[PDB]
């Protein structure tokens, strides 16, 4: 396993998108000893969602010992992303190919007129660094068009919102926009950007 590609996952709260990352993607990576770093922005007072899936890096010991990492980002900032990304490049040097998992990727991948070098690298030179990406967001138009262009794989859950549907058609695939509308709950459509193919996936087993 050498997960250095870019996967974008679109889905609103309650769609089943988070259950797919949290209870499929993350555990498959863990099972294969593939390191990951989670950029988590949703601070609840009982700590956040992914707190269960990795460790907060504080000490010199953590730096060298902790392969599965959770980062709390209250910054939500280009200055923070530069660090997260430099940090990630180094994490891969230590552990081999790692996956940067960014929940609410809006915070760093939204339309900006001037793109920071770390963002440009993440989008264009991720394979050079040995960092796969999983970029998660609620609505397709949350992210800059160039994300969809640079992705290997785009995963979408059901949406009825017409501006969303129109954006999919304009930036990704007209056919994907037609089929997204037909998705039953917890089903997801996968657009493979390399092969240009669409497949509809059944809901993953849940408890
Ligand atoms: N494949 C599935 N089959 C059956 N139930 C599911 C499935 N996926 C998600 N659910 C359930 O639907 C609800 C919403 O799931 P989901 O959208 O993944 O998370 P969410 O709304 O973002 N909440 P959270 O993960 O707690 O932040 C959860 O109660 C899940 O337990
Ligand atoms: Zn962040």
């Amino acid at each position: 396993m050498n997960p250095d590609d870019i996967v974008v996952i679109i889905g609103r709260k309650r769609s089943g998108k988070s259950y797919l990352i949290k209870h499929y993607f993350i555990p498959v990576l863990k099972a294969h000893k593939i390191s990951y770093i989670i950029d988590d922005h949703n601070l609840l007072r009982s700590g956040s969602e992914y707190s269960k899936f990795g460790y907060n890096v504080v000490t010199l010991s953590d730096i060298v010992s902790k392969q599965y990492v959770v980062v709390y980002d209250r910054e939500k900032n280009d200055v923070f992303f530069e660090k997260l990304w430099n940090g990630a490049k180094l994490h891969a040097k230590k552990w081999g190919t790692s996956v940067l998992i960014i929940d609410e990727a809006y915070y760093h991948f939204k339309y900006r007129q001037k793109v920071t070098p770390a963002i440009d690298e993440a989008l264009h030179a991720n394979r050079h660094a040995g960092i796969g990406l999983i970029l998660s967001t609620q609505r397709v138009y949350d992210l800059m068009p160039i994300v969809y262009k640079q992705a290997d794989l785009i995963i979408m859950f059901y949406t009825r919102e017409p501006n969303e549907l129109k954006w999919i058609s304009k930036y990704i695939s007209t056919e994907a926009a037609e089929k997204v509308k037909t998705l039953k709950q917890y089903y997801f459509l996968i657009y493979d950007v390399n092969s240009q193919m669409i497949k509809i996936h059944k809901p993953i087993h849940h408890h």
